[PDB]
C-alpha cells in the first residue's frame, strides 16, 4: 500500500464485503463507479493516476476496485471479459459500462450521471 497522488478509490478484496457495499449502496441515489482490474493487467496499471485523480475530484461519485482473480465470482456475474472494465451502476442497475483504458470516455459516461 502506497501512494504517490489523492484518491478515494476503495479497494475490496473480499466478495462478501463487496455484496454488503453494494447492497447499501442499492437504495441509495448514488453513481458508484466499479473499475475491474488486475494485477498483471498493464492498461489497468497505466490508468490508476487517472482514476485516482478522477475519484478526488467526481468526490459525489464512489470509486471502488475490485479484482477480477480475488474476486472472480463478482466479475462473472457482471460479465467482465477485458481489463480494465469500469462499470457505472445507480440505483443497483447498471447504467453505463466502459471497456479499456478510455479516460474521455469513462468521464463522459460519469457526467451523465453523477446527477438527477
Amino acid at each position: 500500500g502506497s501512494s504517490s497522488e489523492p484518491s478515494r478509490v476503495i479497494a475490496f478484496h473480499s466478495s462478501n464485503r463487496w455484496q454488503l457495499h453494494f447492497n447499501s449502496s442499492k437504495q441509495l441515489n448514488k453513481l458508484i463507479v466499479v473499475d475491474f482490474a488486475a494485477t498483471w493487467c498493464g492498461p489497468c496499471k497505466m490508468m490508476e493516476p487517472v482514476i485516482n485523480a478522477m475519484s478526488a475530484k467526481y468526490t459525489d461519485v464512489d470509486f471502488v476496485k475490485i479484482d477480477v482473480d480475488e474476486l472472480s465470482d463478482v466479475a462473472q456475474e457482471f460479465g467482465v471479459q477485458a481489463m480494465p472494465t469500469f462499470l457505472l451502476l445507480k440505483q443497483g442497475k447498471e447504467v453505463e459500462r466502459v471497456v479499456g483504458a478510455k479516460k474521455d470516455e469513462l468521464e463522459k459516461k460519469i457526467l451523465k450521471h453523477r446527477e438527477a
